[PDB]
C-alpha cells in the first residue's frame, strides 16, 4: 500500500536509512546536510533527495528546519515513512498552507518501504510513486471524519478572525491525517518554536501575528536563542541576535508567558495528573506525560501556537488512554553503584531501542530517581526516540497500565551501556568548557552543583555555564545559590539553552566540552563543531577543578 499523506509531485535520488532523524540537531538548514554525528546518513545533503526513514526522531523543531528548508529550495524532494509522523508532516502542511511550496509526504507498508529503499532513483505525483520504473498506486489523503462543535466550526468559518481559522485548518489537517474522530479542549499550551532554528521559524511568527493571532490558554515560552536581555551587551552578531529576540517578541506580542524555559514543569504553573495540555519541546511533552501523569501529544512547532490559540488539538494518541498502555517491555540492567549519569544514559538507550512507540522500563523501581534523575532520563528518550512518552515500572504514575497484548521484551544490558557510554564520549581529555543545563537547571540541580564545587573555583582555562529559567535564577539569587556558583566562577544564564547557544556566549576558543545531560552529548558535536564528553555532575566539577576528564567507565560499569 502506498499512501498520500500531502500531496505533490518529486523526483530524485533515493537516500534511504532505518534510523530516525531529527531535523533541527541533525540536518543544517544553511546547508541541507545531514549534521547528526550518530545517524548513518551523516555528511550527506538532502537537497533535492527523495528521503526513505521510517518516520522522525528528536526535536519538535524540525517542522521550522523543514520549512525553512523548502524555502530556501534546500529541502529534500519528498518524504517517504513507513509509521506515523508529525514533525516534518506539520512542517510540509504549513508549507502548503502559508507558503505556497508542496512537498508530497508518502507512508507506505514496511515491506513497500524495505523495497523502495534500496532503489537507486524515484518519482511521485498525485497518482503514482515509482521505484526505478515500479509503478505503485498512491491512495489518496485520508478524508476527515472529525467532530466540529459549533465553536469548532465557528473558528473554521473565520468568526474569530483570519489567524484563528488558520491555525484551525492547519489542526483539523493534522487531527485528519491522525485518524482522529474529534478535538479535545486544553488547558494551558508551551510554544516552542521561540528557538531562532531557522529564518522561517521568524517568519512564521510574524505572519501569524500580523494575521492578529493571540493565545487563548495560558501559554508558556520554551527556550529562546539569545539572553533576552544581555545578548547585545554579550557581542552576540546583530544579524543573529536581532532576528532571534524579534521571534520571542513575535510570541510575547501574541500573549505568551515570557519564561523562556525548556523546563516549563518546574513552574508554578505545571499541570497536574490527567490534565490534558498542548505542549511542545520534547523534553517538557514526554516529562508532563511519563512524570506527572498529564496528557499532550508531541505536538510539532507551529502546531503548538495553533493549538494554543484555539485552545484545541486533536483527539489522538496519548490524549487516549488506550493509547498511553505500554507498546514495549524493556528489561534494564540495574548495576550496583549508579549515580546521577545513569539516567540519562538509559533514557538514551531506551529511545534506540523504542524508538517508535511507547516503552516500559522494568527493573529500575528500587532505584528511586529523583526528579532531575527522571528529567535527564526524558530528555535523553527524546532525541532518540519519537514517542511522546515512557513508563518506569515502580517510578512513574501510569506504569500500572496493562501493556498492550502486541508488546514485545527487549533487554537494555551492560554492555549496552558500555557501547552508549564510550559512544557519547568520543572526545579527547582536555576539555576548555563544561555545560549543565540541558533541559534547564532546576534549583535542585543549581545546588547540587554548588555542593559539589565545596567552595573551590574552576580551572581559569575550563569555563562552566549553566542555563536556566529565569525563575529558578531568581530563587538561586534569594537562598545564596547563584553567589555560590559565581564565586566558583560559574555563570549562570537565562532564556538560553544548550541546544540554542552560539559564539560569542558559547567560548569561540573551546575545541572539546563535558556535559551532564545526554540530550547535548547527542546534538552538541554537530551542532557546535566541537569535541564532546558525557559524565555525570561531579565528572563535570572535577573537569572544570582540573581542565580535564579522565575518559574511564564509570563505577557501575568496571
Ligand atoms: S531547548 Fe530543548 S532541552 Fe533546552
Ligand atoms: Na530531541
Amino acid at each position: 500500500e502506498a499512501r498520500s499523506i500531502l500531496a505533490g509531485a518529486a523526483e530524485g535520488k533515493v537516500i534511504a536509512t532505518t534510523e530516525a532523524l531529527s531535523f533541527w540537531g541533525g540536518v543544517d538548514p544553511a546547508t541541507g546536510k545531514v549534521i547528526d554525528v550518530h545517524h548513518p546518513l551523516h555528511g550527506i545533503c538532502l537537497t533535492g533527495g527523495v528521503l526513505f526513514m521510517p518516520t522522525s526522531r528528536g526535536s519538535c523543531t524540525g517542522s521550522g528546519v523543514l520549512l525553512d528548508l523548502i524555502l530556501t529550495g534546500r529541502a529534500p524532494s519528498a518524504l517517504v515513512f513507513c509509521e506515523a509522523e508529525d514533525v516534518l508532516t506539520l512542517g510540509a502542511l504549513v508549507a502548503a498552507e502559508m507558503f505556497d511550496k508542496a512537498l508530497p509526504v508518502i507512508r507506505l507498508d514496511t515491506e513497500t518501504f524495505a523495497r523502495f529503499s534500496r532503489a537507486a532513483h524515484v518519482r511521485i505525483d498525485q497518482n503514482t510513486i515509482k521505484a526505478d520504473g515500479v509503478s505503485l498506486a498512491v491512495a489518496p489523503p485520508a478524508t476527515a471524519h472529525l467532530d466540529l462543535t459549533d465553536d469548532d466550526r465557528a473558528m473554521l468559518e473565520g468568526r474569530d478572525g483570519i489567524a484563528v481559522r488558520q491555525a484551525m485548518r492547519i489542526i483539523v489537517a493534522m487531527a485528519a491525517q491522525q485518524g482522529a474522530s474529534a478535538l479535545v479542549d486544553v488547558t494551558q499550551g508551551h510554544i516552542d518554536g521561540c528557538i531562532y532554528a531557522s529564518p522561517a521559524n521568524l517568519t512564521f511568527a510574524e505572519k501569524m501575528a500580523d494575521m492578529g493571532g493571540k493565545v487563548r490558554v495560558p501559554s508558556t515560552m520554551n527556550a529562546i536563542s539569545v539572553d533576552k536581555a544581555n545578548w547585545r551587551a554579550q557581542g552576540v552578531p546583530e544579524d543573529f541576535g536581532d532576528p532571534a529576540a524579534r521571534l520571542a517578541d513575535a510570541y510575547v506580542r501574541m500573549g505568551c508567558r515570557p519564561t523562556f524555559t525548556c523546563s516549563p514543569y518546574l513552574l508554578d504553573s505545571a499541570p497536574s495528573a490527567g490534565e490534558s495540555i498542548g505542549w511542545a519541546e520534547s523534553n517538557a511533552v514526554i516529562f508532563a506525560n511519563t512524570v506527572l501523569g498529564a496528557r499532550t501529544a508531541k505536538h510539532p512547532d507551529f502546531l503548538d501556537l495553533c493549538i494554543a490559540m484555539t485552545g484545541r488539538a486533536p483527539l489522538s494518541g496519548v490524549y487516549l488512554e488506550e493509547n498511553r498502555r505500554p507498546q514495549r517491555i524493556v528489561d534494564v540492567a540495574l548495576p550496583a553503584g549508579i549515580d546521577d549519569a545513569f539516567w540519562p544514559l538509559v533514557g538514551y538507550l531506551a529511545g534506540k531501542a523504542v524508538p517508535d512507540c511507547i516503552p516500559l522500563l522494568r527493573g529500575l523501581g528500587a532505584a528511586k530517581p529523583s526528579r532531575d534523575d527522571l528529567k535527564a532520563l526524558c530528555a535523553a528518550f527524546g532525541t532518540t526516540s519519537a514517542s511522546p512518552m515512557l513508563h518506569i515500572e515502580g517510578a512513574t504514575p501510569e506504569a500500572g497500565l496493562a501493556p498492550l497484548e502486541t508488546a514485545e521484551t527487549v533487554t537494555i544490558s551492560l554492555e549496552d551501556m558500555a557501547a552508549g557510554w564510550s559512544l557519547l564520549n568520543e572526545g579527547p581529555e582536555e576539555v576548555q568548557l563544561v555545560a549543565i543545563g540541558c533541559p534547564h537547571a532546576s534549583l535542585e540541580e543549581c545546588r547540587a552543583l554548588a555542593a559539589v564545587f565545596n567552595g573551590r573555583k574552576r580551572h581559569a582555562d575550563v569555563a562552566v555555564i549553566v542555563t536556566a529559567g529565569q525563575q529558578v535564577i531568581d530563587a538561586a539569587g534569594k537562598d545564596g545559590t547563584l553567589q555560590s556558583l559565581k564565586d566558583s566562577g560559574v555563570q549562570v544564564l537565562p532564556d538560553l539553552c544548550w541546544v540554542s547557544i552560539s559564539e560569542p556566549v558559547f567560548p569561540t576558543k573551546t575545541r572539546a566540552l563535558m556535559t551532564n545531560s545526554g540530550k547535548y552529548a547527542h546534538y552538541g558535536p554537530g551542532l557546535s563543531g566541537r569535541a564532546v564528553r558525557f559524565g555525570s555532575l561531579a565528572d563535570c566539577v572535577e573537569s572544570a577543578l582540573t581542565g580535564r576528564a579522565v575518559s574511564r567507565l564509570p563505577v557501575w560499569l568496571s
